[PDB]
């Protein structure tokens, strides 16, 4: 009748011991569309310079995002774009600058909600999915003596649940820069719910497979009935990182969201 | 067909990634395979202002082979400036190693210094056009060079050819790095019972961009490998935009110096 | 007469050296002894430009504690800067802590920024005369500062009063050393849990020529201490010139904390 | 009859592990007679930042003193003070700098000769005293390929052997300072000989004490037959850090030796 088309400011953010990188086939066919594109590194992530044991809670690892968006030109949006935990990075940054924000795309990600802790969907990934097989465990004190809890993720874990269908290039690559990393849950545990004004007023679209081998079409399913997704896309096939199994898909349904929230 | 380890090392600023094809690839044909980073480099948490030579920066090579186990032999193949990783490890651990692979890389020779190719290198390509410097002095007083290559030099130079995928992830990826020149000229130069002894396969493209053709035949004709490779096509890094190829070179080599 | 474990903190640019007098002192008395080295002082490896913050530099106390075997507590020892790790450590770790004890030193406080009790040592005392600074970008872009002591300044107003072996040896091993001024001043406040719960006491001798009397008097007044004990005569480095007195009052300190 | 009084300047050259630290009180001591006195760190010692992993050979582990003598004025000469390993650091030095070298000062120290291998009276050493009780041993692979083993000195044998007569803040103080160190032995083996020319035609004082507990007079008497010494003082008591159980006297030796060789 009257069709619209848009061009939208991306921030593509990744999931814990991962870094901008696994963006690295989706950001170049964001581009392909015209649209503008920054992927970051969260701390001591991908080849961010600091150490997990340097970092203390879930807010000081979001950094990097926040020091972006209090970069951003006036009147400048952007989508945030999170995978697996960083629905939690875009909770966050909602409730210093739901001003700049005009969606939160939940990629296979944790949805976090304001009327429970900021840890409740971490609390029910871990009841769905408690055995992460060869991951190995460590602990370190924080600055107020909180004992957190970092992962070095298991190479079975990484072939058959996070990387389950994507190329052996792809899960090479992924063995080659993966660094630790951590929930911080009990710190989590111990904050301040996310706010309705900030994060509860964000639009918000959930894209998810249900060849998910880690983050399950049961713990899926409850976080969209738990928490009502502006829209949902569901993908066929794939498997836990669609930015690298179904690229151009995920490419075009974040077209839509930008036509719909700019 | 003989099954080799090989031991592939990058070049500085890259990390064990860029070879992320190229593992895979010999792995199918049942090779083992280590991508090792070096100082500084890929994920390594060191920072490049506490390294204070090229052998320092060599170490996550020298502790790997330190710690081989005896009897075992490794293929170690480098890429660009990786060659003088494999001189200075062939130097320390000569009987570990079956043979120096050079893909798109420094040879350097045991005549000349060890910074001579780096400087003829130079001179053939005297502009990395957008790479930005910057210094630091080392722990004896030496002012280092480090730099940050540029992204235009990065797609046009060094993934002239490579996908899209793989320029971006170069991106997200890419260190700081150094050649540590002047520390490389006052060194002691390689030697011929080491260094000098190794077997080594020179693999190269003409169409490399920034290892220009005739600084590649310069470097054949300075120092005779064993056996040079030419692969048609491609850019500097075969491994992404030639991978089953250089695969298949590797192949022989392990055929050839088991 | 309790027997205690004393952990005794050096200051910046200083090492585990400067307790060599006080640690046989403390040991003679029954008590166990551990001097450490923080980041980058002493003899440890680490050079200071590649520490990013006080946090950092006080790695070796926190392994330490983090270690401590569970339900073991120590008394933590600091002079002069070292009241900083103390409250670092408190704040991490304050079941594991009988006392904190600070010798001429530093006593931040938790109503203030981390950097309060340093703004005002500079503002009482800020001219380090012979002393030289240089500066260095750390990991997330903040320049930090470092110094070396000058020798005028350790003779007469850290070193007053001792001996000249005691002064030689001091020149001979000591390192560069950074406050982190800036980067304090960005720290969250110490915790009222954690530090602000820990015993306190201060000792301090009125002859310090460098923490001058009203700076530890304006201390004592800002965030009174459980026990306050003053030396009379000595110098800043009581522990050195005032060895069996420190090590007579850290037994009261054992007796009182167990 | 006439007699003469000479100002000197001492370079005091410390043994592996150790570093210019050992000096601090035969330094003052010497400064009170009004000498100049310049103590040196070698490669990987005392507070000098190299590890001894990056090293390669005694001589290169003696670059301060050799960059400190290149430094040396015009007609400046020094005598050059070195306590047990560090003879072999005086004959290094004189066949570079014989120009530079009033007299060299051996102080419970080995003695190199021209006539066998630079490792000879290590060698030697290791035959009188072959036990190094609770020392741990390393080794490290170096830019030619030599294996080199490195040590950190056992606290008993520091306690014991080293410092048997030191106070107990000396004690203290060597185990709060003390570095890994090395030989080179194997490379010293390979080492052409010390040249008759440079470390040959130095002077050359043997100061030394029966009770060295590690340098024992089986070995010191062995070492003076078969160099003989321009002359030898031997000390009554103290230990094998003579600088610290005989600061004092070792001084007043060292004055006589300026008187002599200026």
């Amino acid at each position: 009748p009257i069709s619209k088309m848009v061009t939208a400011h991306f921030v593509l953010i990744h999931t814990i011991c991962h870094g901008a990188w696994i963006w690295h086939k989706l950001k170049p066919a964001l581009e392909r569309a015209g649209h503008k594109v920054t992927a970051l590194d969260m701390a001591a992530s991908g080849i961010d310079p600091r150490q997990i044991e340097q970092i203390n809670s879930f807010d000081e690892y979001s950094e990097p995002l926040l020091t972006f968006l209090e970069k951003l030109p006036q009147g400048e949006k952007v989508i945030i774009v999170g995978e697996s935990c960083a629905g939690l990075n875009i909770a966050i940054a909602a409730d210093r600058y739901v001003d700049k924000i005009a969606a939160g795309v939940f990629h296979n990600s944790l949805l976090p909600d304001t009327v429970h802790s900021p840890s409740y969907t971490v609390e029910k990934l871990l009841e769905s999915f408690p055995d992460w097989r060869d991951t190995e465990y460590f602990t370190f004190t924080n600055i107020t003596g909180e004992t957190i809890t970092t992962m070095k993720l298991g190479f079975v874990l990484l072939r058959e649940n996070l990387f389950t269908k994507c190329t052996d290039g792809e899960y090479e690559l992924a063995k080659m820069v993966m660094r630790k990393g951590s929930l911080f849950q009990n710190v989590l545990a111990q904050r301040p719910k996310f706010t309705e004004k900030g994060y509860g007023s964000i639009k918000k679209v959930y894209i998810w497979t249900d060849q998910d081998k880690i983050f399950l079409p049961d713990f899926q399913r409850w976080q969209i009935a738990n928490y009502k997704p502006d829209k949902v896309y569901q993908v066929q096939g794939g498997d836990h990182k669609l930015q690298l199994t179904k690229t151009e898909e995920v490419a075009h349904i974040l077209q839509e969201v930008a036509d719909a929230y700019a």
